[PDB]
């Protein structure tokens, strides 16, 4: 149980009495009253207690990421790697770490749809035996920006117009891409954004990534430049726009909703944590310089090394306490761990502990449960806002003769103290600049782009498409159709036509044609189809419900989560029409009997909005899922104009659909149904 | 212009150079580093405040109504009202107040959907030569409880459930339904919710309500119970359930901006103030108690008299400052 | 051990090694510099959660009563008192509640002096098994004012001047003696902190009032009207206002040192708590409305009836968590205790409740652990700044079927919930007045200077003296005097005498009644345990060892002994230069410490010269009793005092030993200070 430590702030409520927040039992259910139908009275204490209380529930969303979910388990070593890192949680094969991890959006504020498009975040919390460890990722392995300064201009620009607050949760508007096209920095994430990582499917088919090179160091001192990776065991799968878009109405919760169910039936979502190892030597060796977070080491430079996996098993009993309240920080650093001199990381070291001040309006947050280590806290701060603690040392300073010498200094030497790596140098001028080898804003986007599929890369071209439209400007558009340019003239070109504006001359200087492992989505199959949603599409009228029921259990042997649809809640159905959409599934098929609510009366009843059965299966076919039909249900797949031909399309009896779609759920998505330019 | 009183708080920053928070011309797109690929120095006291402002950005949204959209505007009275009220903004005829008004919703947080299902809100401010007087209404005219004391109880059942934060600005779930049959009192509000006043076209297409009886009292202190009413000269309109849910999806601003179109377009909307006023002796004379808010007054009872009429022509310029 | 449940909060760092908030050993003594004599890096992020914690300690003080210290201790029940209240903690014999006590003064701030002359503030938490119940109480029985919607009013008075905050804590200026005349509800407060209430001895010393009528309910409902008494085991006791103020220079902790002293010595402090109880049906028949504040009810009326004993015996181990931190509020009441509509008790309900969330900014002050209760929360309250638990019930609301009805209501018949006491009725019109029951603002002022003997009385009229000097306003002084008129000629005509303003009877109010247990001088106390005897001696000669053997028979008294000398030879406590006589409750010199006293013994590099000299005339100017032994008589008669006055003690140590406690129980000769006539010729 992750949750361990967490038991003794338990409150459990079961038979209990209600009290005030100061103990003694109340009513509370009545206010106190002068007379018959008289004013409340200013001594009811109860009235006051609760309201007040009530009054002050809400504290500051976090400033970016406001938009998110979690869940606590636990990381297990694969190894002994003392021989590259100090850090004792890596430090034993077989060793077990309790983790928290929060996933969210960016931009969003707290009640935003899970599926707008966006980068996301991808933050876990080690709870090791020598400090909390935090690696505060991302979904995306590069940042939009090289200097930590420039982040409220980036953010300003993303997040909603200050006049009107309009758009939510949203890059499709003009102070952004104004942004995006006068930072090119900027383009690298950007092109990530408008790939599947802006849309992925759930949080458990997520990547992740540290995005800054940190280092790790050995007890001698000795470094090596690292990245994080998170690799998925469930595999990369991502939405495409026009579903997302419906989605985000009709379950804004769909990822954090996706988490929750994996870890309550049983299905819990594993990452395992690889390194990238570079030489301090090798720092400006690979094209670019390491120390840039607008650049990502391609893995034929330096492969993906597995040190241990994360499993996500237990979710939260309170979702404010615990997932609302906890505080992650870059600089949550253990021994054996180093930071560089990445100018975005640097600055980030101070923002996280600031920001901490504002959302939790007082500087012991660290002793809120959910941010509590396990380790122990021993030093000579006291005092604060909200202490919770009552020290026993009076002599709260050092050096001391009267506290002996204690709480004591550690070091590299003794304590097992924290260092900072013994190599690093500075030198040269004090200097409010950047250094030249960060120049290239270019190279890596087309390098992106290069590694996609054809129809990946269209929808990349379709998202830009999509967002550049909402730009009112036109000379941003024009501002944003040049830097493309230097990315690609095809890419230039094709978004270009959606705007209206003509294709521009070839600006070769950073063209190439070079490809790269790991960054696609669409280019590999699923692992495996656990927790993979079937809707099933019946009727309550005739014998069509027996076969539906029939068709569920066999698909749920598979690990499936099949919900079947019908016109009201009769036995065995789990949804109606009315609440149902093609959305919340991964395939659709159509039980035998059901091709009467495609057409005619059927189709037309009270009980759910006009034409909802089609729409459903006509929404599932167009964005690429498994469609099927049981029998005589095949009419139902004519009804839209589908034909079994296809590639993700089964038609048949049941044995031979349900291996269709249990094999169709592997590809996942269908793209030959996506037109590609010029096809 | 109804925002006139907030121009000497602001600021033009067109042809300036960038400066702190405490004044001296600065720049600040690079931090301070010791060296040319080096750390960032903690004297660099530009970014420490740059970010430190951002970092504190945020202040807690609303316990309830965090997602709503305002504007500015007048309220002028049709007439001298002094025989039923002392009210200053209502003494003469066609004397000008300003106003602002915010609407939203109830159960969702800031980012949540306009055309989410839900109860309303309709506040309005007259910022009268006798001070600040609030109308802090909603769109349907009855509420859910009885009693303030059980507003906790409501709200915690029909925000998300707090085990894992579903569903976002939803009565559809099991501790809301939970509620409002455990709660009698709540089933009024409850089918207003249910018709089209849950799912409003716009803003400027709902009607307001003040809910609760109140009291007009004159300078020597006559008193009748009244009932505030806002009547769209817009018409009421609605939207069904199955559009709003995409619509949810497609454009969670929905409202926001067609307040905010309407305005600049030049098509400020419009809202009669009018009141229902009813004799002390006759509080429990209609069939049920007049201090009672899950219950409205039947017009047939008591027609509406209007008072004025109000008018939202000035969108603000800053959202976070004003709204 | 009082403090037990506190146990699993302590946090014990001997034998560790160093670490930041989140775990991870450190060293935090040099900041990360980039270079030999480089700048400090931005990414040392130990000194910045270092600083930062550091640069976030302090929380607003309190808006009154800032000053102040406490201790934990156990209250224990003489009996079971269900016949008069259904509060569970006086429900049986010798049943046992946590406590904790904080005193306090009223107007100064976070920093001021312990003996400034103030009412002083004496709050009770009682840890009970049905909630905490305060009794945040004063060392005086009535208040300034009669509507708690006038408390910012008499505060900014008093407080200091908002252009250059001066004077601080202290009553002593303009704004504040021209609110006492303009609102004469003040009055009678004014009096009680013009007399020995005002400068008490020690937070030991004095009486506790909760000051409201209250009200006791049964489990069948029925009420009885309560006042609420504190009476101190150790006797109440006071300075005179001119030691007063030398003490705020010489030692501005020298109360909370009293107490701090007393409880680590094992001589842990003790008040019984006692009550006055009070027909509902009588309560306007005493001569004034008990709802009003500004009266109390003579004892010769309805006399005291101890309930039980409140013993302070832990000193805290964390001021800040625990001292600081706590926070009172009169609406922390229990089953058993209802309110009454005093207008002052009826906002003080609000105004504690809503403070809170300045001082600890947020909701959740009522988990920190000397806050929390011991007997279980269980609601439907949930998130909130700084929620330190983690709620269980994901159905937080009521009515509801899911949750099952839990947790449940509890009412008067069901769950021992607490209940309004059943017979209160309103009637009449909503108004904004008061009942004109409370209009009589001159009688209890007469009756308590009536109650105080000539000395007492003498301290009173100069302290008004001393305070009315100050006021720089000719008209404020003048309706200063109109309004003492009122109260008595008399006083008003000696008080005139300081202003330099003319003395005519006003008579409506005047009258000879007194009353008993308001006085503080007309009676020795009961014990001179933790009193403090100053032997001044010298390093030359024998006096030291003669000191030794004094303070060795005093200790066996249960004294605390100081003796002093030059420098810290063996055997001494304390330099000269670090000796003052505010800091002894008797001054003794040692055999053959004449020598300090003149020639070449007093004129010394080790001391301010004229120290000794200084210390023996502070302690018999201020009423202290005085000794010296054997030869060291000459430092008696060096300072022009006589071996046979009262409270002056001469010859050999046996002797000086008995004759010093027996002073000490009559605590200040009071035949050392003129009064008003004393002088004429
Ligand atoms: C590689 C670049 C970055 C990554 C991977 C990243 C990632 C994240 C993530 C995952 C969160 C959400 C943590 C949670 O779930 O509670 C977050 C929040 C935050 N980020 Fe970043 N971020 C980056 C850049 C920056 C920069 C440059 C700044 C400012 C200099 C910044 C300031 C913040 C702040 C203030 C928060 C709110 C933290 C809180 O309120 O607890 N971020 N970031
Ligand atoms: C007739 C019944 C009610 C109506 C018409 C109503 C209406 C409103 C409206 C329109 C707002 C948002 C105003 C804005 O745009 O800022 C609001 C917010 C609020 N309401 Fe109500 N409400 C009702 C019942 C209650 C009750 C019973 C309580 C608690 C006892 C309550 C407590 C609050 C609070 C605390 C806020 C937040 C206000 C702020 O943060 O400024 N409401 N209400
Ligand atoms: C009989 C009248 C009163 C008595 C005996 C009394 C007593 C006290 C005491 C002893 C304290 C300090 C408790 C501690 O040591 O922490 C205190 C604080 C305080 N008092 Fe009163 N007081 C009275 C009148 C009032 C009134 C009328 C008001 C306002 C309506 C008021 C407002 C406050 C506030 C706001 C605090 C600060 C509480 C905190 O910060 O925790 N008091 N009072
Ligand atoms: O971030």
């Amino acid at each position: 149980d992750a949750r361990q430590r967490l038991k003794e702030v338990e409150v459990d409520d079961n038979g209990q009495f209600m009290t005030t927040d100061f103990g003694g039992n109340i009513e509370e259910q009545f206010s106190l009253k002068a007379g018959g139908r008289g004013s409340t009275l200013l001594e009811d204490f109860i009235f006051r207690q609760k309201l007040q209380h009530f009054d002050h529930e809400r504290i500051p969303e976090r400033v970016v990421h406001a938009r998110g979910a979690g869940a606590h388990g636990i990381f297990t070593s694969y190894g002994d790697w003392s021989n590259i890192t100090a850090a004792s949680f890596l430090g034993a094969k077989d060793k077990q770490t309790p983790v928290f991890v929060r996933f969210s959006t960016v931009a969003g504020s707290r009640g935003s749809a899970d599926t707008a498009r966006d980068v996301h975040g991808f933050a876990t919390r080690f709870y090791t035996d020598e400090g909390n460890f935090d690696i505060v990722g991302n979904n995306i392995p590069v940042f939009f920006i090289q200097d930590a300064i420039r982040f409220p201009d980036l953010i300003h620009s993303v997040k909603p117009s200050p006049d009107n607050e309009v758009p939510q949760a949203a890059t499709a508007h003009d102070s952004a891409w104004d942004f995006f096209s006068s930072q090119p920095s900027a383009l690298h994430t950007l092109f990530w954004a408008m790939s599947g990582n802006g849309i992925p499917r759930s949080y458990r088919h997520m990547d992740g990534f540290g995005i800054h090179t940190f280092r790790l160091v050995t007890e001698d001192g000795k470094s090596k430049l690292v990245k994080w990776h998170w690799k998925t065991k469930q595999g990369k799968a991502a939405l495409v726009w026009e579903e997302a878009q419906v989605l985000a109405g009709k379950n804004a919760d769909f990822h954090r909703q996706d988490l929750w169910d994996a870890i309550e039936s049983g299905n819990a979502p594993s990452w395992e944590l690889a390194v990238q190892l570079i030489d301090e030597d090798k720092a400006q060796a690979y094209g670019f310089d390491l120390l840039d977070p607008t650049k990502f080491l391609p893995e034929e430079f330096a492969p993906l090394q597995v040190l241990g996996e994360m499993t996500l098993n237990r979710n939260p009993m309170n979702y404010f306490a615990e997932t609302e309240q906890i505080s992650f920080q870059p600089g949550h650093i253990v021994r054996g761990v180093d930071f560089t001199e990445d100018p975005l990381l640097q600055g980030r070291l101070y923002s996280y502990l600031d920001t901490q001040l504002n959302r939790h309006r007082g500087p012991n947050f660290e002793q809120l449960p959910i941010n509590r280590p396990v380790s122990g806290v021993h030093n000579n701060h006291r005092d604060g806002q909200g202490q919770a603690w009552i020290h026993k040392n009076i002599h709260h300073y050092s050096p001391s003769y009267l506290n002996k010498g204690y709480p004591a200094q550690a070091n590299q030497t003794v304590g097992r103290g924290f260092f900072t790596t013994p190599g690093r140098t500075a030198s040269g001028v004090l200097n409010r600049e950047l250094s030249a080898t960060f120049d290239d804003h270019y190279t890596q986007p087309r390098l992106f782009f290069n590694s996609l599929t054809p129809v990946e890369q269209q929808f990349v071209i379709n998202a830009i498409r999509f967002e550049a439209s909402h730009v009112t400007n036109e000379q941003v558009k024009k501002n944003v159709l040049e830097q493309l340019n230097k990315i690609s003239n095809d890419v230039a070109k094709r978004v270009a036509v959606a705007l209206g504006l003509e294709a521009p001359q070839p600006d070769p200087t950073y063209y190439h044609n070079n490809v790269t492992r790991g960054v696609s989505i669409f280019n590999e199959s699923l692992p495996t189809i656990a927790t993979l949603r079937v809707g099933v599409l019946s009727t309550t009228k005739g014998g069509s419900l027996d076969k539906a029921k029939a068709l569920k259990e066999q698909l749920e042997k598979d690990g499936l989560k099949v919900t079947v649809i019908a016109e009201y809640l009769a036995s065995g159905v789990d949804q109606t029409y009315s609440a149902a959409d093609a959305t919340a599934f991964d395939a659709v098929v159509v039980a035998e009997g059901a091709e009467r609510v495609f057409s005619g009366k059927g189709a037309m009843s009270p009980l759910f909005p006009a034409g909802r059965p089609s729409q459903i299966l006509t929404d599932g076919y167009r964005w690429g899922k498994p469609v099927a039909a049981v029998g005589s249900a095949k009419k139902a797949l004519q009804s839209i104009g589908v034909e079994e031909k296809e590639a993700g399309v089964y038609a048949g009896a049941q044995d031979e659909v349900i291996k269709g779609v249990e094999e169709g759920l592997k590809v996942f998505k269908f793209l030959e149904r996506f037109a590609v330019d010029g096809d």
